[PDB]
């Protein structure tokens, strides 16, 4: 009765490392991403080590592509058990009056609508399967951290996410669906690191950390496999009493920023 | 002293317009429906103070720009923003909530919050400071049981995040940004004519002594929330910024 | 016209709070560690129009608290308003190096103090048929965790908020509102404490080239500021507010 | 090598489950409790199932006993790597004005002073050893739930515990010590079973849950083995980047109460 997971934003970072992690537990993985070739490459690697995997190309904020990806995946394997809502962008960070409506919309569409679409379309199958496990990947931003220069839209979306998670934990417990949130700090790259960041000087409260600001690793970002490991635990039956909890994975950086 | 208050046709918005006008604050009552805000403006001019009624859908760039331009062109400046406009939208099980229903709750409560702040911050900067309050809820902040209320929960939780980013971003411009978080006001907690399948989503519970401890039973008054906003946009609160405040008579802890 | 007990009233937030509450036709019992100070505020309250009494007592001591609350009901007949506001910073040190008595002392004053202050005043407030309580906490333990070696303090400030919320629900039917106040730096810098050791061992080094109190370009908040909020929270202007924390930090806290 | 753990409250419930869960990954265990015999059978069970354990009798509010127990464990196995501060008592729940100062003192001494003592004594050994992992078992009370009838004193100490965990995550990051808080809901017994509960009708907001108040389990409280599992995850290397975090294990309940 081998378990099935949809993992979004699987083409890289945490999503990718998550996909490997779970494949290694013999979870068969639907790896959905915005770029065919990246998601093909991870599905390949998974099959290369004798796993099961479909690459699914889709834009997470698009209703039709998503329905088509979900239907596709259930058809190939028969059931759905595990969902990781990981797709997100940072989008534009800029002064509240410089951030344009259309660029606000875009961060809301991928990060926020994508979460709604992802769940709406998968919850039916989970309900039918008799239960499963959901994790949505949020952030320290909007939960513990409010300093990332002009990141309001992102922040808004990331706070929304943990709220969705707790609402649904309750809605879905009677259906034996566990819903958790995972909140990373900087993974792989600096917290501030966005090429669509504009006008840092206006938004940043200036600050120097002579000894880094990620205490457990001595200033260094956490790594994709770290988040992977956590999601792997939370989607397993080892976490069978855990629902509607966030879990911060920031090496202490949340408490700092 | 000039205030823009959105969702000002009724409820908290109407009550805040009145309370603030009573402190001598020129009010720009803004709302979905013209006659509602005309009436609130009229009562204010009628009772002594200065006002103007502004008809805009809060999710709409264009109306909002006009609405803001017009308020600034009639009174000179901006000092206070109460971002209050919003909707419950449809509450339904996550699988029954439609994409377009989801989009509409986000459009009004979230995008409308963005736009409201997006357009008023330059004026508050020019004036050299001011006070913002965004009206959230116990939903998304303490309370996660309101049935199928996901989209709404989302927006309310988002707002508090916005408030804290903006408190830090704007502190140096002397703009204070706070979040007010009422429990049930006027109407009770789960009264929404667009609720579907409440059966399937509420976790069944009974409250023999009620679940608003301080008013043992009934919801709070719009004028209550108005009082809080009044305090929070006043000089009495000069050092308060980036704080949420729960006005739920304890209901937030129960639910 | 109603009566309020203010602990820690000899100075700081306490004093400011006694003053502002007077300036509202509120009769104050100023309770402090050291009489010279509290009779000094009480004197200033009287003859400047208002009713007031000074009370000497240590919050962590059962008998004195029982004593002094008795003494304040006798003189004015009732209690309407308690403001629990007495604390020490106490010793801040590495958890490694902080000592049991030092730890113990910060629990006595801040935690046991607050339990006692409410233990012996709730009953009169119920009898009055309702009133208002506010407990003065801190960004420490609520939003802030970098104050070097302040664990003990942080423990008690965090417990205060928990207490507020528990009793807010327990005392709702008695029409007693219960709220928290959580100041950032007031009058003084946030790591300013003469009983702090091994700062460099404990503190994560950080430089704030432009301050870390946004609304003030980096100057600590003022006692009157906090007082004003307390004054709001005890008035009937806030009839519906109970079981809530309110942060008064000028944004620091989102920052520390 | 083989790491050494100190688990306090290892007599029964979560502590005993934890000791066994830890021992199963080959961790050496100092099982510590108030009553010698309870921790004798958890030690003796691990030993002769292959493990290494020793029983440590101590009152967690007493400096000298705690110091000696901690010291014994280091003398026996040479180092300390893991610490699960779990000892705690419900104490007396009563109206605020009914609750006697001495019985207030009792709850603080055991719950709070016992946490300080547990950490103060163990931390030097973790430093010395060059790293390690700590978890304090707090509760949904004081963090999410505030309705447990007149449980003020208890609630107060649990909320302090999670605040300490965060200070200490920051203070000990550079020393490579992770410190997280686990907050279970009801486990083994209902949320409200306390023989020293007193005037519960005067303190409860009356409430009825026709379908129960713990979603993921159709109203039943979680198992000790559940909490142990979380603790096991959090003290291992699968959690290298997690520190400073609460985690709720309440099957939804904390969101209800």
């Amino acid at each position: 009765p081998s378990p099935v997971a949809l993992i979004t934003g699987a083409g890289s970072g945490i999503g990718r490392a998550t996909a490997l992690a779970l494949a290694a537990d013999g979870v068969t993985v639907g790896a959905l991403g915005r770029t065919r070739t990246e998601v093909e490459e991870v599905a390949d690697e998974i099959v290369g080590a004798g796993g099961q995997a479909i690459a699914l190309e889709a834009d997470v904020s698009d209703e039709l592509q998503m329905r088509n990806a979900v239907r596709d995946l259930v058809l190939k394997f028969g059931h759905l058990d595990i969902v990781v809502a990981n797709a997100g962008i940072n989008g534009v960070w800029a002064p509240i009056d410089d951030l344009k409506p259309f660029e606000w919309d875009e961060t809301i569409a991928v990060n926020l609508r994508g979460t709604f679409l992802t769940l709406h379309l998968t919850v039916p199958y989970l309900k039918q399967r008799g239960g499963g496990a959901i994790v949505v990947v949020s952030s320290i931003n909007g939960t513990r951290t409010f300093t990332t220069p002009g990141a309001t839209a992102y922040t808004a979306t990331k706070a929304a996410q943990v709220a969705i998670v707790q609402q649904l934990a309750l809605e879905l417990g009677k259906h034996h669906i566990r819903v958790n949130a995972v909140c990373p700090g900087a993974i792989e790259t600096n917290i501030s690191d966005n090429t669509k960041l504009r006008h840092e000087e206006e938004t940043a409260i200036p600050v120097e950390w002579p000894k880094g600001q990620v205490p457990i690793t001595d200033g260094q970002p956490g790594r994709s496999e770290d988040v992977a490991e956590l999601i792997r635990f939370l989607v397993s039956e080892r976490a069978r009493h855990v629902t509607g909890s966030p879990v911060w994975i920031d090496g202490g950086q949340g408490l700092l920023r």
